[PDB]
């Protein structure tokens, strides 16, 4: 199987709009969880052709990673934070759905959840 085409990361038929919560996103959350120790498997899409995972698109259909995240901040491709918050979470669980629960990357995967619910928690108001 080839991989998909990564998620779209551009649209400029969606409106575009800075945020205080958005741009806490990209240069906090973001940039904390993209410099963390475990980060390199989470900033691109999942490479299932050179990893050998011919499964991995069968099984994770709505796939998510911080490469793409960040590109749709860079883009104004959200209007909402909670957009943004929705994309993380979808590249924790989707991770958590394909591997088995002692593997390492699930456990790496959760030591980033754990560091992005603390970032969430300082999320400014506005
Ligand atoms: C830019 O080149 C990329 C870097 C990450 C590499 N990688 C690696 C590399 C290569 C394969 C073996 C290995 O130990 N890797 C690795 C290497 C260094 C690390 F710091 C690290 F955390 C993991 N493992 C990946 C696992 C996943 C993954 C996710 C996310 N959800 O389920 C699976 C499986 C995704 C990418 C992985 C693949 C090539």
């Amino acid at each position: 199987s080839m991989n998909p085409p990564p998620p779209e990361t551009s649209n400029p038929n969606k409106p575009k709009r800075q945020t205080n919560q958005l741009q806490y996103l990209l240069r906090v959350v973001l940039k904390t969880l993209w410099k963390h120790q475990f980060a390199w498997p989470f900033q691109q899409p999942v490479d299932a052709v050179k990893l050998n995972l011919p499964d991995y698109y069968k099984i994770i259909k709505t796939p998510m990673d911080m490469g793409t995240i960040k590109k749709r901040l860079e883009n104004n491709y959200y209007w909402n934070a909670q957009e943004c918050i929705q994309d993380f979470n979808t590249m924790f669980t989707n991770c958590y759905i394909y591997n088995k629960p002692g593997d390492d990357i699930v456990l790496m995967a959760e030591a980033l959840e754990k560091l992005f619910l603390q970032k969430i928690n300082e999320l400014p108001t506005e």
